[PDB]
């Protein structure tokens, strides 16, 4: 039998550091995980015991820090190339910074092939990209050779920038062909590389025949064979086994985000590409592994450059940025508006005949905005500044929700007013009145949405039965200050960019911001 | 007897070529008036006969047509050195474009001193402009030399964009040692050229000691001595004639606005420089008087570009710009609403402690919304599609009104709703509702406006006894559509920029835009 390694991150967004327990920034170093410095000590540790090693990355470096905002993705090609990688599938967020940010920094520096079988272009751009990411790829390893399929989510368009000529074809119509290429090229070891999500890596893995494993991403789905190491709770065994239509097992792999984990995965193979056995599980990247010395060296150097622009100016506001806690956690506050506002913006995508926009609605806790900004510093907002709003490292996500969950989160929201609680929803696209002498849970009285099946917008009664799509923090998406029925009640869930980058990209296109209080939400 | 002829033009405001009657686009050339073309042969004719002859301006030739968005001054250097005018004042629309742009175009190009004695620098700016503008000019005439002292709106911070250097000292304060230089010099005869507005023109003829003749501007004012030659209600006889402080009587002079006019006073001076006698009156540039071919000729070429950059994206709507007559006279519409965004956007000026922004409020009539914007050119808007939506060449002007005037203003808006009349307000800043079952004349039931005195922009109830800035069509400040509780009641009125110019401005900077119906405007 011929036993491969394969070695997987996924939604890596820009987590270049180490970072905290939750991913956001490393506070105390000694309980610190993830980051490349760390990452780089293990790849190195197992490529020295092991003969037959891929180091595969699902997608997602793009997005999640200050590292983005300023690098834009020469960190991603720098890094990786650093680590070796073998290969990396596009993900959505990959586009950000559309088709002229993915070409340059990092097709064009990436010492990787760079994969996605089901992504087209025409006209002066299709000559412009041929080659410089392929539909697969085979690579040697050892005496053998293995093939490589990629993919990315057909629902690119909705979730990130690509622009108006590419085309995102169906996962598994695309893979089928390449897949069925690679058997008449004598290649009978096949890994699905790609950035649909957990749920479509299974579909992959039943319906792609001539597919042995599946390694994913996008859903940042964790999972694991034992007792959990830390506190991501797994949605099924590592790996999770497809029983494929032709009649075979089809492991099927992901590694969470964030770059806590790294995947590992090792698969045994018979003469003809069989898989015999598939066994493994996410290694915990925490504080007992240390920090490669010249990796943690070149990441201090990249540093200087995050912390000059952190304290330069975006932008500036004419208005103080009323973001205490006495304002947006008791009624409507300008912070949150503005909030709400850029969330809305960062969202705007190219629309159909059907919609002036996909989305058009924002909710945000109060308890997520935890500081003013002063306008007395000559009106200048500096990222530092931003960064003390929104302190967490999250991310400002898209949902589905049906009207009947949105009202009960907006009867969540005074359930228990007049306690400075986190769950007081500061909104946009979205006009509430609340009768704060009704019982919890009947307080709202009014509930208006901004239309987006419309060519002008305009404000409708909330529908009970209807799907909306809404921007909300990730917090709230999990559950977070109490809305349980959100994470519950959801249709649909698709991790959007950091929180701080959404407003300092809005603070930055306006040049000069003036957000009013201007009636989202009433009393009676 | 010594005679000098005065010709004075003011308020030009970009009326490069012949205009209607009321200074719009011409169309019926046989009616057409003014220009530079036709002003260039009326001067000519004149200086043929006349031995003693100065040609002055002043200001605001800047802002007023496409001529000022494309040119940004050069066109207003140009056609100044081809009719040959000896001096110039700056208004305060010559700040548009901040100093940078009144430097570099125009006082760089002139060929003729451009006066202001109010206007100081600090720091680096006052040594990059020093020399650039003057206090005064001594120009030779024949035989003789006249003292020709600039004075420009102390109000400029408020209706331009100067910048924070640059500081407006009392124009009486600045002018008298200037004029007392003079006299020690042994110039003794002196004309004031500014542009402060008539009512502090007659103030300066009274109190500052020396001046011989006031020749102003800002307030478009028209001053006749016998029958009005065309529509305009004369505000005084030509010259007016002030009592000075030192006992000599001292003529003031305005030639309305838009070129229309050629101001034309004739001055007879004794021997120590006293005006024994003053007479004139402003000419009408009809059509009985040729336009120049060789001008004329110029100002076709000149055209080619305008045309060129007429059908140019300005930028993107996302959103039909609904400017139908059956939204925008019945109920909120969303081109209103980004019109008043822009003109708030247009009057953003710097800012004591003392308020965010100096406005916050806007009304325009739905009779000057004539046109919507369909988004489904690729999103296009450029100006010819403005064009449609604003056809009539006005400008979006700054008054102070009483809130007992505005609400006035708002029961005439539906005194007679049901009609398809053109008074109906669409709004920005206000948050209005009617009931329309109420008697006419006691219909507003509701009526909020945006705080400027606020660190936090917040709506609040209108206060009666209160005056509040507001920013709406020049059409509405003279009465228009039966708002004569605007023209009568108004405190203050200073005339501002180009109403297409304004939304052009906005969408270039915005880029993408996307106005929503959001409940400025409601009916119970
Ligand atoms: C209140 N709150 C949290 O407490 C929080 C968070 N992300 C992590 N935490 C712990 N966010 C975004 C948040 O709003
Ligand atoms: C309705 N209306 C007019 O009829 C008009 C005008 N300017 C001139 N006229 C005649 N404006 C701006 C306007 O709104
Ligand atoms: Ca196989
Ligand atoms: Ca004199
Ligand atoms: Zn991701
Ligand atoms: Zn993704
Ligand atoms: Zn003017
Ligand atoms: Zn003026």
């Amino acid at each position: 039998p011929w036993e491969l390694t394969i070695l997987h991150t996924n939604d890596v967004h820009s987590r270049l550091e180490q970072t905290s327990e939750d991913s956001s920034k490393c506070v105390d170093a000694s309980r610190c995980m993830g980051g490349v410095a760390r990452l780089f000590t293990k790849v190195q540790q197992i490529r020295r015991a092991e003969p037959n090693v891929l180091l595969l990355d699902a997608g997602d470096q793009y997005q999640g820090t200050i590292w983005f905002t300023v690098y834009k993705g020469a960190e991603v090609a720098h890094f990786m190339n650093a680590l070796r990688y073998d290969a990396m599938a596009l993900g959505n967020h990959e586009f950000d910074n559309g088709v002229e940010g993915l070409i340059e920094p990092l097709l064009k520096e990436a010492k990787f092939p760079i994969l996605s079988a089901n992504i087209s272009a025409s006209g002066p751009l299709a000559s412009q990209i041929s080659g410089l990411y392929l539909p697969y790829k085979v690579l040697p390893v050892g005496d053998e050779v293995v093939g490589i399929v990629g993919y990315t989510s057909k629902e690119t368009p909705f979730l990130s920038n690509p622009g108006t000529n590419l085309v995102f074809e169906d996962e598994i119509t695309a893979l089928q062909p390449e897949v069925d290429k690679l058997k008449t090229l004598n290649v009978n070891k096949i890994i699905a590389l790609g950035h649909s999500g957990f749920e479509m890596d299974k579909l992959i893995a039943q319906k792609v025949r001539g597919v042995d494993v599946v390694v994913g991403g996008h859903s940042n789905t964790f999972l694991y064979t034992g007792n959990p190491p830390s506190k991501e709770v797994p949605a099924g065994k590592y790996p999770f086994i497809v029983t494929s239509d032709d009649g075979r097992k089809v492991p099927v792999v992901q590694a969470y985000a964030f770059g806590k984990y790294l995947g590992y995965l090792k698969i045994e193979f018979d003469e003809r590409g069989n898989v015999i056995s598939s066994h493994g599980n996410p290694i915990l990247l925490d504080s007992s592994i240390p920090e490669d010395p010249s990796i943690k060296a070149d990441i201090n150097k990249w540093r200087i450059k995050l912390d000059d622009y952190s304290t330069q100016e975006l932008g500036k506001t004419i208005v103080y940025l009323d973001g205490s806690s006495q304002s947006c956690r008791f009624r409507e506050c300008n912070m949150g508006n503005l909030i709400c506002d850029a969330m809305i913006n960062n969202n705007l995508r190219h629309a159909d005949e059907m919609f002036w926009n996909h989305v058009s609605m924002c909710i945000l806790n109060g308890g997520g905005i935890r500081s003013p900004i002063d306008e007395r510093n000559d009106g200048t907002i500096t990222w530092e500044n931003l960064a003390a709003v929104l302190p967490f490292g999250g991310t400002f996500d898209l949902v589905q929700l049906k009207g009947s969950t949105l009202k009960k989160a907006f009867e969540h929201s005074v359930h228990r007013y007049g306690q400075s609680t986190g769950e007081f929803l500061q909104v946009g696209g979205i006009h509430v009145v609340y009768d704060l002498s009704r019982k919890p849970g009947d307080r709202v009285v009014k509930l208006d949405v901004l239309c987006t099946s419309c060519r002008v917008p305009s404000y409708d009664p909330l529908k009970m039965d209807e799907v909306y799509k809404v921007i909300l923090p990730n917090f709230l998406a999990n559950g977070g200050d109490g809305f349980q029925m959100i994470k519950d009640e959801l249709l649909r869930h698709d991790s959007g960019d950091q929180d701080i980058n959404v407003v300092s990209t809005y603070i930055s296109k306006m040049k000069v911001i003036y957000p009013a209080v201007e009636g989202r939400i009433k009393f009676s």
